[PDB]
C-alpha cells in the first residue's frame, strides 16, 4: 500500500492562509548539502559518556555576499549531531557563550523536569556553565536540541539554535538499515528564512504572531543543496525545524520511500509513501531506494511545487537486503479505569492563541498527573474550517496515538510520538504516561504560538511523597536579565510573543 496523498486536512494547510509566504527558489549556486559532524565526546566508555554542548554566536556563508550572523551549538549555525545511547549514563556540560541567556531543551527526551528537561525554568546565563546527568530508557529514534526560553524560543531558533540528537539502542542496531552517518544516513533539517540586506536575518521585522515563514528554504543550513548518493539505499532523518511552515515532501517521478521511524520510535511496520507531510517539530526517518537509476542521474526532492534537495546518483554497490515485516514491538502502557480522560483544548489563532481558555503563565501549574500511571488525553483543535493544523507537543514523554475523531490514527502514527498535528475540529486521543517527576510544558509547536501563549504546564508527582518545591522562572527575573544583557532599560525590551500578550491585555 503506497500512500500517495498527504494525511492532513487540505483546506487547513498553511498554503491557504492570507499571509502565506510561498517558497521561492533562491539565486545562490547549488552546493553540497552540509552534514553536521558528530559531536566528539570529552570521554566515552561502554557505561558512560561526557559531552560539552556550547551555545555560541558567529557568521555563516549562506548566500553569496556577506556572511549571515548566526547562533549554533559547537558551531556557528545549528549544531553538531549529538549521540545518546539507551542505558548509558550521560553527563553534559551546558555552556553559554552567547550575549543573552538561553535554555537547552532535549525535545523528546524522557528526562526529569523542569531542569534537565531544559524548558522555561532552566536558564543558563551568558558565561555560565551547567551540569546535567541522565540515563535514557527509551527506544532508538531521532530527537533534537533547541533553545527554550519562555519567551522567546522563536527568536533563538531563528538565530539557529537547533541540533539533531540521535538515540541508539540494541534493537535498532540489529536491523538492516543504512547507518553510515554522513554517507548513507543523513540529517535533513527542514527550515526556512528571510534574508534582508547584507544577507542578514531580522526576526523582529519578519515577526508575525500567527507564525514566521521566510521564502528561502534552508536544509541543514544550506541553500540549494545537493547530495552525492554513493549507496543504493539512503536513510533520511527529516526534522521540521521551521517556525511554522509545513513540508509536503515528494520526489520527481513519484519515487516511493519507506518511513521506518517517527518522533519517539521505529514504526511497528514500514510504511510506503510517495507524498509525506510534516508539521512543526515532527520527525520522519525514511529509506529511499535509488536502485532504478543510473550514474549521472539527478533526483529532486520537492515540497509542493518547489525543489528543495537534489540527489546526484554516483556509482553504488547493489544492496540486496530488504526490510522485515515488523521493525519494532510497541508495548502500550496500561490505563487505570479510575482516571478521568484529560481534555486539552487548543483555541485561537494569531494573537489570540490559548490552551483551555488561557495563555501560559510561567508561575502557574495548569494540571497534575501521578508518575507511572498512563492516562488518556483527548486533545482538540477548536478552530473551525479553514483554520490551521496545530502541532501539539508534550515535554517529558513519548505517547501513543489511539485515534483521530474516534477513527484510526494516520498510517505513520502507530509508534511512539511526542508531537502530533491536530486538524480543525479534530480530537486526537493519546495515551500519555510520565515516568519521571517534575514540571513539563505542553504546547503548540508553531513557535510563535508557543511564545504567544499557546502553552501550559503539568506537574508530575510521586503520590508516595509530599508536593515537591520547584524554583519556577518569573517574568521579572527574565526581563531584568535580558535588560542587563542587552544593555537597555527593562521597559524597552522586545521579545517575540509580547505582542500577543499585550494586544490581549494579558500578563
Ligand atoms: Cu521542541
Ligand atoms: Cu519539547
Ligand atoms: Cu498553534
Ligand atoms: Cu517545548
Amino acid at each position: 500500500k503506497n500512500y500517495t496523498d498527504y494525511f492532513f486536512d487540505e483546506p487547513a494547510f498553511d498554503l491557504h492562509d492570507g499571509g502565506y509566504v510561498p517558497l521561492e527558489v533562491s539565486d545562490a549556486p547549488e552546493k553540497p548539502l552540509n552534514v553536521p559532524p558528530l559531536l566528539k565526546p570529552d570521554k566515552e566508555t561502554a557505561t558512560d559518556v561526557y559531552y560539552t554542548v556550547t551555545a555560541e554566536a558567529g557568521e555563516t556563508q549562506l548566500l553569496p555576499g556577506a556572511k549571515t550572523k548566526t547562533w549554533g551549538y559547537n558551531t556557528s549555525l545549528l549544531g553538531q549531531t549529538i549521540v545518546y545511547r539507551r542505558g548509558q549514563h550521560t553527563h553534559v556540560t551546558l555552556k553559554n557563550t552567547l550575549p543573552e541567556l538561553t535554555t537547552f531543551h532535549w525535545h523528546g527526551a524522557n528526562v526529569s523536569g523542569p531542569y534537565v528537561d531544559g524548558g522555561c525554568h532552566a536558564p543558563v546565563y551568558p558565561g555560565e556553565s551547567k551540569h546535567i546527568d541522565f540515563t535514557l530508557e527509551q527506544p532508538a529514534t531521532t530527537l533534537w536540541l533547541h533553545a527554550h526560553p519562555c519567551p522567546s524560543t522563536a527568536e533563538q531558533v531563528w538565530h539557529g539554535l537547533a541540533a539533531m540528537v540521535i538515540v541508539k539502542d540494541d534493537h535498532e542496531a540489529s536491523l538492516p538499515l543504512p547507518r553510515n552517518y554522513g554517507v548513507d544516513d543523513i540529517p535533513v533539517i527542514l527550515q526556512d528564512r528571510r534574508f534582508h540586506e547584507n544577507n542578514q536575518w531580522d526576526y523582529r521585522a519578519d515577526y508575525d504572531p500567527d507564525g514566521v515563514a521566510g521564502p528561502t528554504a534552508m536544509i541543514n543550513g544550506t541553500i540549494n543543496p545537493y547530495f552525492d548518493v554513493t549507496t543504493q539505499k539512503v536513510r533520511l532523518r527529516f526534522l521540521n525545524g521551521a517556525n511554522r511552515r509545513e513540508w509536503r515532501l515528494h520526489f520527481a517521478d513519484d519515487l516511493p520511500f519507506t518511513q521506518i521511524g517517527g518522533d519517539g520510535s521505529l514504526l511497528p511496520e514500514p510504511v510506503k509513501f510517495t507524498h509525506l507531510m510534516l508539521t512543526c517539530a515532527e520527525r520522519a526517518e525514511v529509506i529511499v531506494d535509488f536502485g532504478q537509476y543510473h550514474e549521472g542521474d539527478e533526483v529532486t526532492l520537492y515540497t509542493d511545487d518547489v525543489p528543495l534537495l537534489k540527489f546526484r546518483i554516483h556509482a553504488f554497490k547493489p544492496d540486496q537486503t530488504t526490510l522485515p515485516d515488523k521493525l519494532f514491538d510497541v508495548k502500550a502502557p496500561v490505563v487505570d479505569p479510575a482516571l478521568p480522560v484529560r481534555h486539552v483544548v487548543m483555541q485561537g489563532m494569531d494573537e489570540g492563541v490559548a490552551i483551555d481558555g488561557k495563555k501560559f503563565a510561567m508561575q502557574r501549574i495548569d494540571a497534575t498527573q501521578p508518575i507511572g500511571k498512563a492516562q488518556y488525553w483527548d486533545v482538540t483543535n477548536s478552530n473551525d474550517a479553514p483554520g490551521m493544523v496545530h502541532p501539539f507537543h508534550v515535554h517529558g514523554t513519548q505517547f501513543l496515538v489511539l485515534s483521530r475523531n474516534g477513527h484510526a490514527p494516520y498510517p505513520n502514527e502507530h509508534g511512539f510520538k511526542d508531537t502530533i498535528g491536530v486538524n480543525p475540529g479534530e480530537t486526537v486521543r493519546l495515551l500519555v504516561r510520565f515516568d519521571l517527576p517534575g514540571v513539563y510544558m505542553y504546547h503548540c509547536h508553531i513557535i510563535e504560538h508557543l511564545d504567544g501563549g499557546m502553552m501550559a504546564q503539568i506537574e508530575t508527582f510521586d503520590p508516595a511523597k509530599p508536593k515537591q518545591e520547584y524554583k519556577l522562572m518569573d517574568m521579572d527575573t527574565l526581563m531584568m536579565a535580558l535588560a542587563k544583557e542587552r544593555g537597555v532599560k527593562p521597559s524597552e525590551i522586545w521579545m517575540g510573543g509580547m505582542q500577543s500578550y499585550e494586544k490581549m491585555g494579558m500578563k
